């Protein structure tokens, strides 16, 4: 919105490309900077001794993140794993620059607070979907969020502009891949979605959304 | 920490809320921002059926009513904020915040830290909710409460909260019946004790590693 305008100051800041799959920060990296994602989808996650990961966030275009750095800076380290879930473009300021920025250009402070406020709300939406007791509805709820966060109008309805694997979904809705496959199958044979080259299209979100609630 | 100092400007009076009394309802305009000073506030989502699902258990010193920073009165509340314990808080109308932040920048940073902190806490909740078996969903949840509302006691750490089986079920996305069974198991296994609705976990550092 205007976060873009804000972040593009603070130097002329250069964009950063991240190829799909490439990690933006690792657990253990010092929380020394703040990020505005400009294009693409970033996936925050928690990584276990086993090597398995659990998805804590799918950040969407225009999301501020790396927020821990506003608490701590170097003081403490990252404990989540930020990864380019699609090809990604972002800005990235070292935190101390932010302070000095906000001090002098207050206008940004408000915009910043709105950014974070918006994130609190989106996380809570995720809690809500995760709170569903049956997986069928956990899934549909999750898809509906993606429909709004990454949706693109298409002839058959709304298409989730994301390469979603069954495993990525499983790690998002706290499920096994096998169960995601079965559920996605059921949705398809019920003429509610279609998947083409890993992109899901939901035909009638407003319907699906009311069909469950 | 210092949010307290910040909010106490704007001389603002505290507000008491009796346990169970609602702080805002779905449909109330997002007219103001809140700092909870003492007690526990429960944000939830309310369904046609009347049933509710817990989205947050806010903890002493949490900023909340955050939607008002996006929209002000222009859009309405869609969550239900309720005093889960007796509560004391401050409550500024948003436009007063803007003017505050404009003039006392120092607060802006402090504010951003408050919201940052909230993003992280919510993500912790996502994590517990992500556990595939309820046993571990429960334990993970209890461990959060141990840190958010824990008080040292002789037998270990006591969660300073009146937690019913139904409140728990609404927090970890479970049926009441299952919460009763799970809590039973935890007790018969000498891992927690519950008195007069307060849960005490004997060895959090152990329980926390016992599962991970
Ligand atoms: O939610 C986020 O912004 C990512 C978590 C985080 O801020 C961090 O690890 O520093
Ligand atoms: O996360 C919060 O602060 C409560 C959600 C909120 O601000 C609202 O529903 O207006
Ligand atoms: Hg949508
Ligand atoms: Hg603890």
């Amino acid at each position: 919105n205007s976060l873009l305008t804000m972040f593009r100051e603070l130097g002329p800041l250069q964009i950063e490309q991240f190829e799909r799959g490439k990690t933006i920060f690792f657990p253990g990296d010092p929380a020394e900077r703040v990020y505005l994602l400009v294009k693409g989808a970033v996936k925050l996650s928690r990584v276990y001794e086993s090597g398995e990961e659990i998805t804590v966030a799918l950040l969407r275009e225009n999301s501020v993140f790396g927020v821990l750095s506003l608490l701590t800076g170097q003081r403490s380290d990252r404990f989540y794993h930020a990864v380019a879930f699609t090809p990604v473009q972002l800005f990235s300021v070292p935190i101390e620059f932010m302070q000095k920025a906000l001090i002098e250009r207050p206008e940004l402070a408000n915009v910043m607070l709105q950014g974070l406020s918006s994130r609190i709300l989106q996380t809570e939406m995720m809690i809500e979907t995760l709170a569903h007791r049956d997986m069928g509805s956990r899934l549909v709820s999750f898809l509906l969020i993606l429909c709004r966060d990454f949706g693109i109008p298409s002839p058959d309805g709304i298409t989730i502009d994301l390469k979603l694997s069954h495993q990525a979904i499983a790690e998002a809705i706290g499920s096994t891949r096998v169960t995601v496959t079965r559920l996605l199958g059921d949705l398809r044979e019920s003429k509610l979605i279609a998947i083409h080259k890993k992109r899901i299209t939901v035909f009638n979100p407003v319907a699906l959304s009311q069909q469950f609630s």
